[PDB]
């Protein structure tokens, strides 16, 4: 069902990550883990504190799909067992420093073309599929985004909730 997924949303805030490969959201699948570049990373330690829930929805760059969306369920944190991202050009492993803890919520994709009726109010309301790393979705447009992605059976809702 969806009661429960509506209950982990319930006055959640919702942000999109736009990742430039697949290597690094399957890395972040695998071990439950993020890093974003500090701007960012900012952003979500105040996010964090500031609600309920945080939901990262992941998009990669070209794939015209979204990935699968998270729970944040901690701050960044420095110093644990490195992450050996594929890191872009340009980009280094000291701007990807910041790992957060994150627990799945569903790892199934989403076309682009099943969320083109969902625009973000905070962002132009242009189509929620625009938008750079980090755009914060409004509560209404992430809900429904979330409810569009199909139900991954092999998640149990429960200990997410017993984190809330
Ligand atoms: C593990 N974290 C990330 N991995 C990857 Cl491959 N891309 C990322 C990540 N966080 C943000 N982006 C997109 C930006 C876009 C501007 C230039 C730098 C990358």
């Amino acid at each position: 069902g969806t009661s429960k997924l509506k209950y982990v949303l319930q006055d959640a805030r919702f942000f999109l990550i736009k990742s430039n490969n697949h290597e690094n959201v399957s890395l972040a699948k695998a071990k439950g883990v993020w890093s974003t570049l500090p701007v960012n990373e900012k952003k979500l330690n105040l996010a964090f504190r500031s609600a309920r829930s945080v939901i990262l929805i992941f998009s990669v760059r070209e794939s015209g799909k979204f990935q699968g969306f998270a729970r944040l369920s901690s701050e960044s944190h420095h110093g644990g067992s490195p992450i050996h991202w594929v890191l872009p050009a340009g980009m280094s492993a000291k701007m990807l420093g910041g790992v957060f803890k994150i627990d799945w919520i569903c790892r199934r994709e989403l076309p682009f073309t099943k969320s083109a009726h969902l625009t973000n109010p905070w962002n132009e309301h242009k189509p929620v599929k625009i938008g750079r790393d980090g755009q914060e979705i409004e509560l209404e447009c992430g809900t429904q985004l979330c409810l569009l992605f199909p139900p991954d059976e092999s998640i149990d809702l429960y200990q997410v909730i017993h984190k809330m």
